[PDB]
């Protein structure tokens, strides 16, 4: 004998059963016996992809659960994820991950520090026909990245915004199919250092 579940929200990653198996996680017969501020707590216990969920019971015999998942906006390392807001969460490498989604890397506990950047930098590269593919910050705060093409881009550690406006300027100088820019190192001070890709025959 079980209870029905009136679930509401954009169930994109969440299966009804992802829940029945989360409720059952507590040995207490009588699905409705257990307080809902509790059911929430559990299921809402970030799965870790649910943001906040709401449970309220319809006494007939059905349990009205309304949940709102997390909205992915960029990848954190390689087994993680973050949203426009800046919150961290995960999800199994199962039948879910399937979409071009910006890669952002970095050390532990700097999630916003990083997004902070991309968010403000994206605007610039979005300005032109350059769809940034990734952005990573090292421990001591040393950036780096890549554009549509696999064209690298060292950003360094100190002056990032200024140093960044540069690239936009110097670029219309792609004076070819074989010869492709392989990167632009900006770790200098006078200007940048263009570099090409070692092709193979």
């Amino acid at each position: 004998p079980l209870s029905k579940l009136v679930v509401t929200g954009e169930r994109h990653y969440t299966t009804n059963d992802d829940i029945r198996q989360a409720i059952l996680s507590l040995g207490a017969p009588g699905t409705f016996m257990t307080q809902d501020v509790n059911i929430i707590q559990q299921q809402i216990e970030r799965l870790p992809w649910i943001q906040q969920a709401s449970v309220r019971k319809q006494w007939p015999d059905e349990l009205k659960i309304h949940l709102v998942e997390y909205v992915p906006f960029a990848r954190w390392n390689d087994l993680h994820m973050v949203d426009e807001q800046g919150r961290s969460f995960s999800v199994p490498s199962e039948r879910v991950g399937k979409q071009k989604l910006p890669l952002l890397y970095g050390p532990e506990g700097s999630e916003q520090d990083v997004l902070e950047g991309y968010r403000a930098i994206n605007k610039v590269l979005a300005a032109n026909k350059y769809q940034l593919k990734m952005v990573a910050m090292s421990a001591r705060h040393s950036w780096q990245l890549a554009l549509d093409n696999d064209v690298r881009l060292e950003l360094g550690r100190d002056d990032r915004m200024g140093r960044l406006q540069r690239f936009i300027e110097l670029y219309p100088m792609l004076q070819q199919p074989d010869k492709r820019v392989s990167y632009v190192d900006l770790r200098y001070e006078t200007g940048a250092a263009i570099g090409w890709a070692p092709v193979f025959i």
